[PDB]
């Protein structure tokens, strides 16, 4: 396990039809972007394509998301105090299997997440991962 | 409108896999159960179940379309601790037929292991078309 | 040795609370169950449960001190989705008086809701004095 | 939303009985100790008081918790891998109510948390809410 990252985007941009959705936010509003491959071993585990209201976290096309994870670099900005997972099974689209270095077919394991400081949206993030090369695992009591 | 139909209800030796997930010897008896759930006559989800028959020893007596086997264990054994694993997959040929979903279709798998105290009681093996299912939480941090 | 009583088993209607819990007009009927149960003669939890009527029509017709609620409507409905709200509170005066308490000693409240895919099924009240009853888990990260 | 805090105390002193059970050892093994106020919106919200071993983060001492969580550096510190928690309503003790500004009759809710890195502990926390200002919540498919 030699873990590597590599930020493949980092922008502003407007928020759209489908972060408007996500983050309870009008379409022309801005947004940043950031997308990031991570590899074990030299071979790519997860996609996290995360998208932030930028009036929320002002500062974050500043950072080295090499250094320091989207996440925590957001958790100290603003009080993160709810967040939400789906987790799904699917096919990824063409762009992100080439990124990931996986055939079409081959079955990803996605989570979404998204994340409010009080009542306000923050953060929403996809996490792709090729099903051969992530399971998600834990114990809990009852 | 959920029904179900019971596919398998029965005895068999545990073999290698269930034998190392439920610290048992082989020809040790499981009673195993595979049931497959459905929405609107549309199957999204196959429960394929063992337990150690030595801890259910009734098990094998249950009407399974009428309380899930997990509700029943609980009945029987203090149930303690859980482990799951999440897995994107895709089914064997056999569980596409029942699942009725292409062979493509990326499906989530859920692996199961639940305790009693220090003893492993059931494991199961929980399969859903990716299209028809997922998990989802929402939590104060 | 756990004991339990059902204090109330009853129709009634919605109301305004109910229509904001389970989604439904302040004029549908529900099924109400309150539930205390005790450890060794000293109670240790209320159980206040309402149902929508319509989900679970024989609801009312159940011996709960045989099968608790939660796992009777477990056998009638697909349950497919639960929400848990956990708050220290002051109980409300009867509620003090059922559990042996002074209108003072602070309860833990969990406050739960349960679906049947979109449908809003049951939510009900947990009360325990906080003296006599603690929550405790653990969970890997 | 407004996180701010007032740490109290933040010293090394002996485990005793409470964390050398907690932590995995001996009463006279010294721990780190911080007692910190957190506020929401200028509202106290919540006394967390940590301990932690030594050994695992030797430098905690050093740290400026009002500008990153105890467990925000603490995770940076090491894998924290799994948390034990035993929740209970209370009434807090006389100074607990000062310093949440609360009424000495109000319900709170009392989380008491242990986190391990692997098989080792790391932090042992008792975390005292005013009932009408904090509580937990989550909605979750079964």
């Amino acid at each position: 396990h030699r873990h590597t990252c590599k930020v493949m985007v980092l922008k502003e941009e407007a928020a759209g039809s489908e972060r408007a959705l996500a983050l309870d936010m009008r379409e022309g509003q801005r947004v940043f972007h950031s997308l990031i491959v991570h590899f074990e071993n030299d071979i790519p585990v997860q996609i996290e394509d995360r998208f932030v209201n930028a009036q929320v976290a002002p500062d974050y096309l500043k950072q080295d998301f090499t250094l320091q994870t989207p996440y925590a670099y957001l958790s100290q900005v603003a009080p993160l105090t709810e967040g939400e997972h789906v987790v799904e099974a699917i096919l990824a689209e063409a762009d992100e299997c080439k990124l990931l270095q996986i055939d079409a077919g081959e079955p990803c394991l996605l989570i979404r997440r998204r994340t409010w400081s009080g009542r306000q949206p923050v953060t929403a993030a996809r996490l792709i991962h090729p099903g051969s090369r992530h399971r998600l695992e834990g114990r809990f009591t009852k």
